[PDB]
């Protein structure tokens, strides 16, 4: 058994852990070795991680999908995100469901201050929003990164 892997627009922010800036994903086509932030599923903590390569795979139908906190990202719909009983393509979410978002951004204080690393939001709308550029990420053991502020999984390698 084989998954498919998913893609996000090109418009998508990629953070950096080293340079601690977000550079959108089609920026970095041809790249490698460097670093994002991923989520750590066992210790549930965020973790610096390298990326072996940036890749598209063509025209795709994107959806716009928005949490209660206003956090939005394009992704075609069998890309997958994190929600309490783990990884979850596009178009097996429900509305009210809960996605990993990182608690740990590029600014002083962190995401929930008033009270480890993910914050659970909930979802408030996916809707189709057109045909663009879609592109992924390989990384390498976590296979997951962060994008628009958002937990989402990287390219599911297929050695067989």
């Amino acid at each position: 058994m084989l998954r498919e892997s998913g893609a996000i627009s090109g418009d998508s922010l990629i953070s950096l852990a080293s340079t601690g800036k977000r550079v959108p994903i089609k920026d970095l086509l041809g790249e490698k070795d460097f670093e994002i932030w991923a989520i750590n599923e066992q210790t549930m903590k965020l973790e610096s991680a390298k990326v072996s390569r940036v890749f598209c795979t063509g025209k795709k139908l994107v959806y716009t999908l928005k949490t209660r906190l206003g956090r939005t990202i394009k992704a075609t719909a069998n890309h997958r995100f994190l929600t309490i009983d783990g990884w979850k393509r596009l178009d097996e979410l429900s509305l009210k469901e809960h996605i990993a978002l990182p608690r740990k951004l590029e600014s002083s204080s962190l995401q929930l201050a008033p009270e480890s690393d993910i914050y659970w939001d909930p979802i408030v709308s996916i809707t189709e929003t057109g045909v663009e550029e879609v592109f992924d990420l390989t990384v390498p053991g976590l296979r997951n990164f962060v994008a628009n502020d958002i937990i989402v999984h990287a390219s599911i390698e297929q050695d067989k």
